């Protein structure tokens, strides 16, 4: 726990990604962002709201623009097993533009203090809606919803123009 | 004080629904009471061998179910319940059987039907059991061995508990 602000991401976490395949194998934060131009957003969960509505595509529809920029990689995250999020990314044809992993221990958003209790909408401990621009690990720019129902702050269009 | 052949009547609740905004949430008594249900639960939606040889055979033999007096026939998962429905509806097996979830995982917890799957990359999970309820009362309970066997808690077996 510690605010997300424009620090160093890098805490020994682990984020997810796959479709049911048996090794279990699992990334850590660093092959992620170390050395890397990393743009990433999270937002509540697979299925949920607004998040596969309106706030995905925008950064499949640009995915261009974004690497024209040089940005190694476009990650979408959320606290959902890996096989859920991957179920959701197919079913928004969103993979192969988007990376998506998965943070099922809520680990990778608590060391950021990115969570927050969802139980009234059904749905567990969850991350906020945000979006970040990483630069070898430093976060160069932060964008968190006030409201994780709102995609006001986290959208592509916002994080493009701050690269 | 696990579940064996007593009454599940605890005062949880289980979920459902498609992203429906209301947030309402069924209370186990409007589930159990007075009734005749067949319940199963698994590890999750998306996962192993449950939407493959789990699901299927509930779905195939509902009618052999009702012909039984069974109530109703139902699939919990600690799963929100919107997660719990894609997957419904991408295996077609809504409308055949009720699908629930516990995202609490209070559900299973006062059941003490929780385990650690968290190597498998799945939170703290329910282990892969099926039940005949009859008005709250566990007459017939199946948990497999390894939540990756489906060897006792098929519909074949508890159909022929029924």
């Amino acid at each position: 726990i510690l605010s997300a602000a424009s620090n160093v991401s890098l805490q020994k976490a682990r984020t997810w990604d796959e479709g049911v395949e048996s090794k279990f194998s699992t990334t850590p934060v660093n092959d992620i962002f170390k050395d890397k131009k990393v743009v990433i957003f999270g937002l509540p969960g697979a299925y949920t709201g607004v998040c596969s509505s309106k706030h995905v595509p925008p950064y499949k529809h640009n995915i261009d623009k974004f690497k024209a920029k040089g940005v190694d990689s476009v990650i979408c995250v959320a606290i959902n097993d890996p096989y859920t999020v991957n179920a959701w990314a197919e079913k928004i044809q969103a993979k192969d533009a988007i990376e998506f992993y998965g943070d099922f221990d809520g680990s990778f958003h608590k060391s950021l203090e990115l969570t927050t209790d969802l139980s009234a909408g059904l749905l567990g401990i969850r991350s906020e809606r945000w979006s970040a621009y990483v630069v070898d690990g430093k976060v160069k720019a932060l964008n968190v919803e006030e409201s994780p129902s709102d995609v006001k702050v986290s959208g592509a269009e916002t994080i493009l123009g701050q690269i």
